[PDB]
């Protein structure tokens, strides 16, 4: 009935190679901040309001035409969204996709360019809704994929174009459900991947087309589990990456496809562990990137192929550190005052 | 009425991170070779025949569901294709999309997952045909985008999802034509980007969402020209990257998005020039990667984020060199006997 402390922002590397971050202010409006230039250490816009009143993490996704679209639960518990009217232009007004949802939304593009949104319902089942044509309305009716879930859901596309959703169940195990064909409303049953998880799951597709899931375990270590075959079962056993973490993990790919995991430590600093040598390599010991953070970290690869990590500070500002040739940059402040608006805590 | 010596193969980094190369044998069948493992220096399958009888470069493209599909002109001058029946499964038979074509085919996915194929016609105009639904038949009827072209066409998608095609005109200038909306049959007029080019054009999208075109000039230097604004005009002036090149150029992105160009030199070795520092950086002097090659080079970034370059040798085998920590590997032979089947020479 609880999870590790959430990520405070949603981040994208945009169609013109700029990082753009979305969070919630004390006013419950959605604010965003973007790099001026497509480079590590670019100056930032500063925070501007997209307005709205939200009761979930705001979640940005890039349409297949490059237009950003932000999804959030409203004060009426409906799913709301707001989109760029054109790839490098301004924003629509907030509009309702209706429904009643009880989680952060999770979004992915189908192979046919239709966004599909997953969110928990009042019945704690997983519900979904989709664009009826590529990067466009109108949207379908809501429908349920059943199950009973106790975390925010996470969606990723398989290397064969089939969407797959991950969530914690009532038994605290990791559960998943998948499309049986791309672009379809043909889904599997919910299946258990067992384990005990104490955070939202994080899902990545490896360089070799395998889904891999990360989550905090009952021992507060970082655990992971993967498809053993590209876009296929069987799944591996759960394996520990050790550490003791006091937030949700974030995972991103180095530009050589080496996976790197980030999480807050018992000392409230940012910690990370990475694959060494190659994307098939063994994982490093956990090492500190310092800071004092009051959120999970959010990791993304920028247009220079460097990882950048965002986390809320003790002042509730968003702070930022990034990879250098030598190691990592000192934390700088992007300012703002951000709240954890997660629909599940 | 001629162009710089062509690339001998088409290459992809597949949905499971393996390089796979497609060429034509002395028998005029299409042969392919694939890495066993998703890593620089992986062992190779060796050459196997997809059969057929082709009279163009065979051009592989990845469907949005990860299925490879190969397009080639047949001995009847129709467009033929062959596709994986499933992402990591076997191949269909060769099937005809009809038409009469007089160039290599050029392929891109629309934002809605529909492949669209561009090829010169008997009238030397640019024609096109598309999947009617995402990664699937049936295909549309053929239709013309007019113009008069004297090179193989090259297509790339803009950062706002609009397809754009580049080709040399009868005046030896670079010409282009674009979708006015993603997924549409609404096209601009042909417009000139001026210059004089003596190779096929090569088109890349930069990290910052700008189309950039490379081609050999009348002085046998490598020239380039770019959109100055993401997915928009105006275009820059033509700028020389110098060198004296005896083949078509190949261009790929380093994993930090630094562009790198490859071409055969007057000494018939492989030469390259790269952006230094970042994807916004100045270009290096031309430097040699040795070899004795009888084709243009073909460049691709592998699943370890390293560039790998293929070229035909004096023995008509395909040879291969790749980036190391220090510099580049010695050329190794993948064997085979490959011909230049380009529909335009
Ligand atoms: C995003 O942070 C914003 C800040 O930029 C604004 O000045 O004031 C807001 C609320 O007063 C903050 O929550
Ligand atoms: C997303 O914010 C929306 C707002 O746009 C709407 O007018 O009113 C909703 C509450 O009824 C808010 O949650
Ligand atoms: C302009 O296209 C937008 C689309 O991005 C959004 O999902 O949905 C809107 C309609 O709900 C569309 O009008
Ligand atoms: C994933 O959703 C639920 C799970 O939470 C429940 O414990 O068990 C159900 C079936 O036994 C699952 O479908
Ligand atoms: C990841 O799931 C659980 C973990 O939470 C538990 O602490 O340890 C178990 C094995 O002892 C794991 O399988
Ligand atoms: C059809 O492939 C699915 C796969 O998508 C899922 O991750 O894992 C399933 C087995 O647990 C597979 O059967
Ligand atoms: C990222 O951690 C930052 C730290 O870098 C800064 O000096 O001090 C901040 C608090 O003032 C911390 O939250
Ligand atoms: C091998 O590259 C790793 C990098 O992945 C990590 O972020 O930071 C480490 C310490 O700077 C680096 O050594
Ligand atoms: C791809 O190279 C092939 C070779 O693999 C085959 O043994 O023999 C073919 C023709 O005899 C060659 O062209
Ligand atoms: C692609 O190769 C095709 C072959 O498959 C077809 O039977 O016959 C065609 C000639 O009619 C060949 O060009
Ligand atoms: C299985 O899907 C394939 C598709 O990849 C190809 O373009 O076209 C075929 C029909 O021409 C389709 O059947
Ligand atoms: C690009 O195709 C042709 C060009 O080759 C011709 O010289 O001029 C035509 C129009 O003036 C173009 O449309
Ligand atoms: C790239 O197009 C041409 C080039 O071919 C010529 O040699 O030199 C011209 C300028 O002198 C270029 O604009
Ligand atoms: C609408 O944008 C198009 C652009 O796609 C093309 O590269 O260049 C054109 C100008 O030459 C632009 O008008
Ligand atoms: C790539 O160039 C190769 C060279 O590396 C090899 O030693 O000798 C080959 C000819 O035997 C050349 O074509
Ligand atoms: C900075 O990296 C460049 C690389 O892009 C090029 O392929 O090869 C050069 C020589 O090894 C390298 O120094
Ligand atoms: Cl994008
Ligand atoms: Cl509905
Ligand atoms: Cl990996
Ligand atoms: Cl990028
Ligand atoms: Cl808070
Ligand atoms: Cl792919
Ligand atoms: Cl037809
Ligand atoms: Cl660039
Ligand atoms: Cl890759
Ligand atoms: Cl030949
Ligand atoms: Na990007
Ligand atoms: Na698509
Ligand atoms: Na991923
Ligand atoms: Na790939
Ligand atoms: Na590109």
């Amino acid at each position: 009935s609880t999870i590790a402390l959430s990520e405070i922002v949603s981040v994208v590397n945009t169609s013109d190679g700029r990082l753009e971050v979305f969070g919630v202010g004390t006013d419950k409006a959605v604010w965003h901040n973007r790099q001026m230039a497509p480079h590590t250490g670019s100056p930032w816009s500063g925070w501007s309001s997209l307005k709205g009143q939200v009761t979930s993490k705001p979640v940005v996704y890039i349409n297949t035409d490059g237009r950003l679209e932000v999804f959030a639960r409203g004060t009426d518990n409906a799913l709301w969204h707001i989109w760029q009217t054109a790839t490098n232009a301004g924003w629509s007004n907030w509009q309702s996709l209706g429904g009643v949802i009880t989680s952060n939304p999770a979004i992915y593009a189908n192979t046919d360019g239709r966004l599909e949104v997953f969110a928990r319902g009042a019945d704690n089942a997983l519900w979904h809704i989709s664009q009826t044509t590529a990067h466009s309305g109108p949207w379908s009716s809501w429908a349920s994929l059943n199950g009973v879930i106790t975390s925010n859901p996470t969606v990723h596309i398989n290397s064969d174009g089939r969407l797959e959703v991950f969530a914690r169940g009532t038994d605290n195990a990791l559960w998943h459900i998948w499309q049986t064909a791309p672009d379809s409303n043909l889904w599997s049953s919910w299946e258990s991947l067992n384990g005990i998880i104490t955070s939202d799951p994080v899902v990545i597709d490896t360089a070799d087309g395998r889904l891999e899931v990360f989550a905090r375990g009952a021992d507060n270590a970082l655990w992971h589990i993967w498809q053993t075959i590209s876009h296929s079962g069987p799944w591996s056993g759960w394996q520990s990456l050790n550490g003791v973490i006091t937030s949700a993990p974030a995972v991103a790919k180095n530009c050589d496809n080496r996976l790197e995991a980030f999480a807050r430590g018992t000392d409230n600093a940012l910690w990370h562990t990475w694959q060494t040598v190659s994307h098939s390599g063994p994982w490093s010991s956990w090492q500190s990137l310092n800071g004092v953070i009051t959120s999970a970290p959010t990791a993304v690869r920028d247009a220079d192929g460097r990882l950048e990590v965002f986390a809320r500070g003790t002042d509730n500002a968003l702070w930022l550190t990034w990879q250098t040739a030598s190691s990592w940059s000192p934390w700088i402040s992007l300012g703002g005052v951000l709240i954890d608006a997660s629909a599940i805590k």
